[PDB]
Formats: structure tokens, sequence, C-alpha cells
């Protein structure tokens, strides 16, 4: 008669897995993903630290950009991540494997981390990846220091439980620029009002809407550019529209505001 | 010379250790632990929860009375926890091996019960016992049924990262109890203020406070029973000068400004 | 210009995937997969064995059909292993959350089995599902009872480290049958010589081929059951033309032989 | 009347626990653990190796030994072990957080270090240590290289399921020295014949002897020196009645044998 489904794969669209060559942010940061996916190579004299790395299949990319950049291998010492998805955690396991590189993360992300994104509060196991450790359990507040660069972690529960911003300061033409990595703020077909999965969802975002506005932020950098209206692809003019965090947090919940209203009616 | 100190072993007050018969609590609800440890046993038609185990040398006396109670291993169904430390998660492993049960817990106390208490925040590997995993992890607010029974999760972070309150409604004399399992609010030893390893404590501490003020709250429980005024030895009056939740959350506070004041000034 | 390859999904065979109703192997052993796929249900007075699930999206046909045999959820109570990739060992994540069910499983079929099948010696990441924990580990021989009936495990290295066969006991008829569920014994694309991720490949497979040879064996079951010449499509006839162990084991020597031939001349 | 017993520390002799100073084996290998339990220092161009730590307290120790030798934190690139009870793998977990070291470790020694040798098959819980995970799982005869030195793992199950020689070859005086750092072979206080919880035990002790037997082997050192009748705090001397592999597995053996006739008596 008929068969079950087969398993049917994590797409994206295309641009999402297009390799660009590094783009530099500031002295010491580099966008080093694809063109529709963050993937952030901090330098310091001290060691390399990433922040993402896309989807699964970017890991040998990333690598490649590393080396771009003068970072071997042994060079990797640290990957931060805003959320344990499957398009921003993806290649973690293997770069693990593949460098000295070791994961810092908070408990909701490292327990999602270690099931390969199995088991989502929203996605089931539609969209799995390799799962990795954390070698650190890192606090809401709590920073890291690389090679002299001093990254916080700001937790902004919401997309998913784990959901962190990274803020650093780097410099640009000798001033310091504050840089804020903040995480995703949609909510991708999620169940916002009564979810036995995640009761305080919608008190979550707005916390988290609130933590973005009020980061350090003289230049904002997303999971996926777009939504800070970076354009990787743009080269000498890729941030020149980015949101400032207090538009980002704007936009979100505005659009947040208008999934509530829909959901009810829906 | 001077060789490095033996391994020190965590040691209790021997009433903590003090084996006691089962102490019925409400209609299916009893006290099971020690003297001074608490251990819940919740028994429906469908199988039976375990809140707490106490120490890690408790399992086979909590495997005894269980057994007194007409639970057999097959039949004990769900481990619940206050939080992850070994006086009151002792014996999870033990358990696990030796009975159906399954733990549920929040990502916070899953993460410090799979290293076995190892490398807390404030007590180093001090007080360490046999790691466990979680089968599932439950969000805040999350409710857990077992034959008919609803517990609820509500976070009360502070004395550890994932410190818990549980609270489900029983019946005693035909009419509903609302019994609340509240966690430890104290912070034995802690540095409270510009702790790197918790930036947060404080307000964590402050929102607890007010969480556990707020519980639905007939009768209160707390992991160490001193701590709510009651005394298990007691027999018929062990629990009749127990606090309210609102007292116990008082007084807590009322114990943790002058903690703060005395770290200030020591 | 081109972007990464998207991800692949482990797609199979339509029969592998095909839905049967139970068939019944001995007095309390049935298998309960899909045409093309084992799943064996053992059935007990003290609850359910479960040998194999087979693909990850099996989980819900599986049980269906252990309703259909009178076994509830809570009844499930043991999950076995042949070995642990996602063909065969696909849906035990979601079991476990789904059922009382806990795995029993050696030291390496554990480890991959907590990675999702991801960095296979063999394939990488090419062949993941989600990951899961094992409750108790076996060594080699060792027993597990379970309502009486006694499964005794036999390492049979090679498909993957961690390959078992599973012997037990049921009857049919009045009579004893000693059922043999052998893992396979292929090496699919493998290299075998030289392997720098299991230098002792070939040492390994030689060892299982004398361990399947003398398995205690009135029945021989295998998770591809073409593998043992059985039919589960064939209804009354299904097990009529299965193979002894000694004849598996033949027949897999003869195919592995020919292998490494046409590896050392490719 | 009579609490549960107190738990009981883990504690050895004292000279277990004796600092010492940096000893040299050879060219690049050092001793830098304690007057009686063994921590090898292997020094490259490309960061150190570290195989053992004897004690959970002696990380401190052994940080301050490989300063000493000119290895910082960031230096420590991989941790190999014996075999993962208390008294060798004990400071694994913090050496982990306090170094750039990743571990490598077979299945079984992985699980049991992730238990922190927890559900010991012969020991229970009587002798745990913090838990660690292992970063790359390794094949019986599979080799790491780390700056050109070559460290090959030969499994000898006995002691443990997971023990491990590990072999390299240094130089020293221009000649190449073929190190040996073979496992224990005692069994204290086994049950040796008829082990439910490892049913093989004697066949795998009698297959390590003869595994030990024939490793390649010019120095022979052992995780406990006196096994192979190493004297750390002789100085000049300290090697020079160290036992050849042969002698060694010839004294376990007999040894063993006498442990088997004795246990059949007893
Ligand atoms: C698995 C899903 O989380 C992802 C997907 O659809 O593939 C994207 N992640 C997003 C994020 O914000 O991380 C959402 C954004 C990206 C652009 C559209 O909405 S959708
Ligand atoms: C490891 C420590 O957390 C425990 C200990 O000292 O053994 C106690 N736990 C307490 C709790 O509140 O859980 C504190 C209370 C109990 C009575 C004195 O303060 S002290
Ligand atoms: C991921 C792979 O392991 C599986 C696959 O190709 O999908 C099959 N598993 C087999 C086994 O023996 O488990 C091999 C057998 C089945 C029929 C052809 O060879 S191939
Ligand atoms: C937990 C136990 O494994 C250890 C102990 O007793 O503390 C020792 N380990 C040994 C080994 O061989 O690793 C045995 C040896 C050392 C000297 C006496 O027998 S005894
Ligand atoms: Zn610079
Ligand atoms: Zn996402
Ligand atoms: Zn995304
Ligand atoms: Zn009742
Ligand atoms: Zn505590
Ligand atoms: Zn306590
Ligand atoms: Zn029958
Ligand atoms: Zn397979
Ligand atoms: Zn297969
Ligand atoms: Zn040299
Ligand atoms: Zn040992
Ligand atoms: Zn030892």
């Amino acid at each position: 008669e008929v068969p079950l489904p087969q398993l049917r794969a994590y797409t994206v669209d295309a641009s999402w897995l297009q390799p660009m060559a590094p783009l530099q942010i500031a002295d010491h940061t580099w966008q080093i993903g694809t063109e529709d996916l963050t993937a952030l190579l901090v330098q310091t004299p001290d060691g390399a630290v990433l922040l993402d790395g896309g989807m699964p299949q970017m890991a040998s990319h990333l690598l490649d950009n590393m080396k771009a950049r003068g970072v071997t291998p042994r060079d990797l010492r640290l990957i931060l991540l805003s959320h344990a998805h499957a398009d921003h955690a993806g290649p973690v396991a293997e770069l693990k494997r593949r460098t000295g590189a070791k994961v810092a993360a908070n408990a909701e992300s490292a327990v999602l981390l270690a099931r390969g994104g199995s088991d989502d509060l929203h996605f089931g196991d539609g969209i799995t990846y390799p799962p990795a450790n954390a070698d650190r359990i890192v606090m809401d507040g709590e920073v890291i220091t690389v090679g002299g660069i001093v990254f916080t972690a700001h937790f902004m529960a919401g997309h998913t439980p784990g959901s962190t911003a990274w803020t650093w300061t780097d410099t640009r033409n000798g001033k310091p620029v504050r840089i804020a990595y903040a995480d995703s703020l949609s909510a991708p077909g999620y169940q916002l009002q009564g979810n036995p999965r995640y009761p305080h969802l919608i008190e979550d975002y707005r916390r988290s809407f609130a933590t973005v506005r009020a980061l350090p932020c003289d230049v904002l950098l997303t999971p996926h550019p777009g939504a800070s209206n970076w354009d990787y692809a743009a080269g000498a003019r890729a941030g020149a529209k980015a949101l400032t965090c207090k538009a980002y947090a704007d936009a979100a919940e505005q659009k947040f505001d208008g999934q509530l209203a829909k959901e009810t009616a829906g």
C-alpha cells in the first residue's frame, strides 16, 4: 500500500549556503560564513574565537576562511553560540573534532546542542544536526576573556530557551566599537500562547526585547544578517544600512505582536 | 615532606542520616526519607513519584520504605528534584538503575546532575555524588501528570541555578490540599555580590522569594524540613508548626539581607 | 557562483518503510517493524522487550503494533539493539520519551547511540538520527532477565564496533525454541584493510563469523530479514526459507572474502 | 537508634599523594605526578601530551610541574589514560577546565570516565571522581600523532574493560627508545570466576597478559610505578630495576593464577 515517508532533509535558501570570502567588521572581527548566515571570527594574540558556524555543511568552508585569516586549527580556542539550531550551530561537532576549539554555552543551549537539536520545543525532530558537548557552562552576565577581548553573555530566551546575545569591544580607526551579536527574535511557526512545552514563552520574549533594546551596541550583527539589515554581499557597504539594537528590538516586537493577534484569530 | 591532603568525604549531621518509617502527609503523599532530609513519595493508581532522595547512601532505605508502602521498583515511574546537590539528589543514579524511574528536571538541574554535582558554582568539587542523566527537560510552569496527579514546576533560581518548587493537589478528609515542595533559599558560604560565576545571583534570589511567596500553598514542605519548621520525628504533630510559604519566603529574605550586610562588612 | 550542497536525507528502499501487522515468530516473540526491517517485540508477564526499532520515522507504527499486541507505552520495559545505525536504532530516542523503556547496550553501541550515529567510522555524518542515552551498559556474555525470559549478549564487532547478537529461548507447540537475533555482517562501502579508524577490522569480522557460527540457534533472525532469508510478507511461510546461523556466517564470510579481494584489486 | 553510615572518602597511602619534581624518562618524556602515582608529560614542538593524572587532588601540582617544564595551560593538547579509575584519571575533568587539553579514550574508558567511576563493575560507587567527557574515541591499534610523536593504543582489558597500553618512541643519547606505558594487570578484590557483570573476565586477562608480553618495549612504565619496579624517589637510579614487559606480564599472570586458586578455595 503506502510506505511511511522518507526522511526529509533540512533544506534552506541557496544564499544561506553561498560561500563568501572573509568580510572585515572591525580590527579583529570578521564575517567568515556565507552570504546569508553569520559566522564571526574574532582574532586575538592568544587565539581565535568563533561565534556560530551556520549550517552543518559549512565546516570546511569555515576552516578555509580561518586559514585565509592566519588561523590554523590549533589556533581556534573557543566557540560561542547565539542558539543551538541546525542553521547556526550545525558544524560545531565537526569543528571540535578538527580544531582545538572548546564550546562555552548556557545550560539550555548545552542540552539542546548535546541532543543535536532533536526534541525541539517547536520543530520536534525535523531540524537535527550532529550533537556536541559544551566544555564550559556560562551564566547570565558571565564574561569570558580571550587574548584580552572580553565577551559578555546576555540571555535573551525566546527563539530558543537558551538564546544568547554576545557583546564585546573591538576597535576601528583607533576608536572602540561596541559590537552586539544579538540572537534571533523570530518565532517561526511557533505556538505562542498556552504552549505546554514553553508556558512562559510570551513573557520571555517580552523581556528579551527589553534586553536587546539596552545592549551596548555601536554595531549590531545577527545570525541571519537580514534581520539586522546587513548585506554581506555588498562589500564596503555591507553594514551601511544596519539597524540599531533599539530598532531591531522594536521591529521584532511589532512582528511578534502581529503574530500573537493572528494566532488568536487563527 | 608533606603529601597532598586526602580526599574529604561529604559528612553531615547524624539526624540527616537517621532512617524513619513512612510519615503520611496527605492521602497519597508520604515522607520516606530520614529524620532531617525530605524524600516525598506520591502514590497514584498509575505508579509512584519520588521528589528528592536525600543523600547517596539513602537508596536502599528509600526502596525499603517504598516496599512498605506497596511500591515495587517497577512501580516507581518518575523522580523529580528540588535541586541537584548531593544531600537531595544523592541516590538518583542508583535509584534509576534499580527501578523503572525516569528523571524530569530543568536544564540547569540536568547539567549539574549529569556532572554529579562537580564544578559547583560555590562548592567546587567538594560535594560530589554519582552522576545521572535526565530523561525529560522541563520548562518553567510546565506540568507533568502521573496517575491523575498534576505536578507543576516553578523555577526559583538561587541556591542553585536550577532550584525548583514543585506543587500538586492531594486530598485529606475528602478535601483538597495544595502541597508546595519549595526548594532551599539558603546561600551557605556563598559569595553573593559580584560573583563571576553567578553575576545575577542577588536578583534571582529576590525573584525567588517572590515566587515562593505566591505559590499555591495549603501545606509547605522543604528539602531540609527544619527550614519550613517541620519535625518529622514528632509523629502526629510533625507538621503542626509548619510555616506558610509567605513566612518561609520572608524568613529567607531576612536572612539573605543579613548575609548581604555581613558580606559587605567582611 | 555555486552554493554548498543541501543536506541529503538518509533515504531507503520503500519496502524498508512499508508497515506490516505483527507477525508471530514464537509464543511470545513478534516481528512488529516493516516488511524489510526487523523490530522484535518479546512479551512477558512482567513487561515487554523491544529488539531494534528500524528507521527514525517508525516510532508511531511500532507503538501502534505494540497496542495491537496488548502492550501499552507503560508496559515497554527494555530496548535492546543489534547495532546503533539509523536504520535499526532510528526511533530509540522517541520511544524512550513516549514509553517506560530503558536502553541496555554495550559501551561501543552506547557511545554511537549518544552521538546519534554521527562521526561514524565509515559513513561520517551521512547517516544520523536523534541521539539517545543508554541506561545500562552490558558486557560480553552478560544476561538480562525480563519476566522470566533470559537475554544473552554475544559481541560480534565488525559492521559496527558495538554489533551484538541477542539470544533467548521462547516456546512453540510446547517446545523450546532457541532464537538468535544475529547482527549484520555486511561491510557496505567500508575500507577493510589498513583502515586508520578501525585497524583490527578484519580480525574482528573473522572472530564475529565464528561467534555467529556457534550461537544457540533453532531460529535465526537478522536486522535486515533478507540477510537470513526471511520474507516477512509471506505470512505463514515467512520463516520457511530462513538460514541457519552456520549458513548465515558462511555466506557472510564468503562475501567478505570477495570484498577483500576486490579491494586489493581496486 | 543507628544512622546510616557517613560517606567514606577514597583514601590512599601517603606516598601516592607525595609531590615530586619532574623526573626525566627520555628526551621528551617526564614523570610529573607523585612518588607512587605515574603521570607522564610528553613534550613536542606542537604541544604537550599527558598520560594519566593520578588522584583528583593532583591537578594543581600537575600544572605546577608542567609550568616548570615550559608547558602553559594552553600548551597541553591531549590527555590519554591507562584506565578510568579515581587514582589515575582523578583530575581529568579539572585539567580540561583549566587547560586546552582534549581527552582521547576507548569507548569503555569513555563511558566509565563520563560517570566519574560510579557503578564500577567491582567497586560500585566506593571510588568515584569528577566526571569528564572524551573528545575522541579510539579503536584498538589506532594511532594519534602530536608534534611528530606517534602514540599507539593497545587494548588490554581486565583491570577495567577499557584498560589500555600506550606506546611511543622517544630518544635518548641520540638513540630511539620505545616506551611502553602498560596499564594495571591487578584484580584487587575482584570476583574473577562467574562474575555476572564481567562474564569473560578471565579470558580478557589472559589475552591482556599476551598483549603486554609482545609490546614494543625498551622501557616499561606503569600507573603504579611499583608494579614495574620503578622507584621515582631514587633519582638517577629510578628506572634501573625496572621490569621488562615480558617480566611484568609473567609476574601478573602468576599473581592472577594464585588469586584464581585462592578464590576457588575461598
Ligand atoms: C529552523 C528555523 O529557525 C530557520 C529555517 O526556517 O530554516 C530560520 N531561522 C530563523 C531565525 O530567526 O533564526 C527564522 C528567520 C530567518 C529568516 C526567516 O525567519 S526561520
Ligand atoms: C551542601 C550544603 O548545601 C548542605 C550542607 O551544608 O551539607 C546544606 N544544604 C542546605 C540547604 O538549604 O539545602 C543548607 C541549609 C541546611 C541547614 C543549614 O543550611 S547547608
Ligand atoms: C547505512 C547502511 O548500513 C544501510 C543502508 O545502505 O541504508 C544498510 N545496512 C546494512 C546492514 O547489513 O545493516 C547493509 C545491507 C542491507 C542490505 C544491503 O546491505 S546496507
Ligand atoms: C581502586 C584500586 O584499583 C586502587 C586502590 O586500592 O586504591 C589500586 N589500584 C591498583 C592498580 O593496579 O591500579 C591496585 C594495585 C596498586 C597497588 C596494590 O594493587 S589497588
Ligand atoms: Zn588590531
Ligand atoms: Zn533558530
Ligand atoms: Zn535561524
Ligand atoms: Zn486516596
Ligand atoms: Zn543544596
Ligand atoms: Zn541541602
Ligand atoms: Zn506463552
Ligand atoms: Zn548498520
Ligand atoms: Zn542496516
Ligand atoms: Zn629532543
Ligand atoms: Zn584501577
Ligand atoms: Zn590503581
